[PDB]
RNA sequence: ACAUCA
């Protein structure tokens, strides 16, 4: 997970309070550029907000979207984007 | 802040 792994594990992107609904195969469509996916899906809360998750063949490489997509934002406008799974720092 | 199941 966090801190210096040393090789091993995926890499992945989360996307949060995201607008609309977005299916899986759409984001994919856009995400691959960065790199190969290996799996995404998509998730809810009962808040009413809604969240995604996208797979990557390589963390550095898929870095260039997370940093261009950064900044979240709220009361006001719904969009979220961050990176627990923060491979290979 | 938050998921993966393919």
């Amino acid at each position: 997970g966090s801190h210096m792994v040393i090789r091993e594990s995926v890499s992945r992107i989360y996307v949060g309070n995201l607008p609309s609904h977005v299916s899986s195969r759409d984001v994919e469509n856009e995400f691959r550029k960065y790199g190969n996916i290996l799996k995404c899906d998509v998730k809810k809360t009962v808040s009413g907000a809604a969240f995604a998750f996208i797979e990557f063949e390589d963390a550095r490489d898929a870095a260039d979207a997370i940093k261009e997509k950064d900044g979240c934002d709220f009361e006001g406008n719904k969009l979220r984007v961050e990176v627990p799974f923060n491979a290979r720092e």
